[PDB]
Formats: C-alpha cells, structure tokens, sequence
C-alpha cells in the first residue's frame, strides 16, 4: 500500500508474535541491524522509516502534520492496521520512544510492551527538570543547522555516535544525517528538542522497558530515572555501560544482549 511504500516498511517472517521497531532522528531502519538477525528465529519483525528521514520522499513531509509528534504515532497506527497487526511489541530508539507512547494512548490494545533506547520526555532544562540542554543552547545548534547543514552533521555526528570519531558507525550516521533535506532535518531537530512529553508520562498503561548508554549527548542518567518514576505503567530501566544515542548500532556487543533480555522477559 501507498503507506507502506512511502514508510519503506519491510515485514519480515509470519506468526503472531511480531515487534516494530522504530528509529530516531537523522538515521532509518538500518539502525536495527545488529539487532534484527536475533529476532527473526522467533518473531515477524516490522520495519519502518519515519517520514523526513533521507530514504523517504520529501514531497511526503506535510510540515503541519508533523509539527507535533502526534503525526509520527498516526503513521505508526496507520502501518499497524494496514499490516492487520493486532499486538506488538514495540521497540523505539530516541524520538520514536515517545511517539510509541503516543501512539499507546490512543490505541493501548495495539502494544503488550514498549523497550525505549535513548528516549527523554523533554531535552530542555528548567528549575525543577534537567534534560541535558538549556535553550540558548539550542538556539545555537539550531543555527548552525541553518548556516551549512553539512559542516554541521560532520561536526554533529561523532558527537552523537560517541566512540571513536573515525568509527564506521560516525560515518554511517554522518551520511543519513546528511541525506535528510536541510530545511525538514532543522524543521523536525526543532520539534523534537522543543518537544514536552512529561505530562502524559502518568496516563501511559503500557509496560515499558526504558534502556540507554551511560554516557549519551542527549539523555543524562537522570532522565531514566524520571521516566521510570512518572511512567504510569510498569517499568524498569536498565543502564548499560555504553557510549552514545545510537549505541545498537555504535555498540552492539555490551547494547544487544541487553535490548534482547527486555524484549524477551516481562517485567
């Protein structure tokens, strides 16, 4: 269906029991794929792209519809009933974390567990709340951004990424960060650090597995620990001895075997 096409949605293997997996800003579904092959013995495995990531069509990116997150969990719940999926399990790496709680407000029956990688509710600091980023901070990244949208993802990337600036993986990101257009990469880099999810935390009834590196640019620690305490479902987290926002895909030997435990054992 046009949906699917326009997602880049691949379903691989049949059965009832399934999982999607949804990545996060400046990357796609190669993001999962370190951990793909350990779920396809066991499980139809669902992947998609988000609009305005680099392998979607710029045409598709309706700047109204995605001004809030929302849009992101109306094109999750669009592909979950168009592939006549019933219950996942949902896995989402960063901004796809909250847009999978999004979506489990409006529809709870389509999700029996929820295993969130370097989610944050919000990235902006205030008296009572630490994100990681004040936002004379980023007021500046925004900027840069516009200025030269190259310069900017190959400073950006190893910083992501963390490791090794020379990685394969800071390469890797560095070329889907940059195959977004300028003008949604700063449009949708806006929504996401703007964004506000706090409130909704105590309405989700979901379980939720919240995972990330012990060292990322965007999530400090405290942030697990807000999730984990405002959440109004079950939860549990798990800090991993890691370095980076992507650390599936940075990291694979200390982050998989982890991501695979919580996937696979309920709280």
């Amino acid at each position: 269906g046009v949906v699917e096409e326009a997602h880049n949605v691949k379903v691989i293997g049949s059965g009832e029991a399934t999982i999607v997996l949804g990545h996060g800003f400046g990357t796609d579904q190669s993001v999962w794929k370190h951990l793909v092959p350990h779920l396809v013995d066991d499980y139809r495995v669902v992947l998609y792209d988000n609009m305005g990531a680099g392998t979607t069509n710029p045409d598709y990116f309706d700047f109204d519809r995605y001004s809030n997150l929302e849009g992101y969990s109306f094109d999750l719940i669009a592909i979950l009933e168009d592939l006549k999926i019933e219950s996942c399990i949902f896995v989402g790496h960063s901004v796809s974390a909250m847009i999978g709680v999004l979506a489990s407000l409006n529809r709870p029956d389509l999700f029996s567990k929820i295993v969130m990688i370097s989610a944050s509710p919000r990235y902006v600091n205030d008296v009572d709340y630490q994100g990681g980023f004040e936002q004379e901070d980023l007021n500046q990244l925004f900027e840069a951004i516009r200025s030269n949208y190259k310069a900017w993802c190959l400073g950006f990337a190893p910083l992501a990424v963390g490791g090794d600036m020379d990685s394969i993986a800071v390469q890797e990101f560095s070329r889907t960060l940059f195959n977004m257009r300028p003008d949604i990469a700063l449009s949708v880099g806006q929504t996401i650090f703007q964004s506000d999810m706090r409130q909704i935390l105590p309405f989700v009834t979901v379980p939720c597995h919240i995972l990330q590196s012990v060292k990322d640019l965007a999530v400090p620690v405290v942030v697990s620990e807000y999730l984990h305490a405002n959440l109004g479902c079950e939860s549990v987290v798990e800090v991993i001895p890691s370095d980076g926002h992507l650390p599936q895909l940075s990291s694979p030997d200390s982050v998989i075997p982890v991501i695979l435990r919580h996937i696979r054992n309920d709280i």
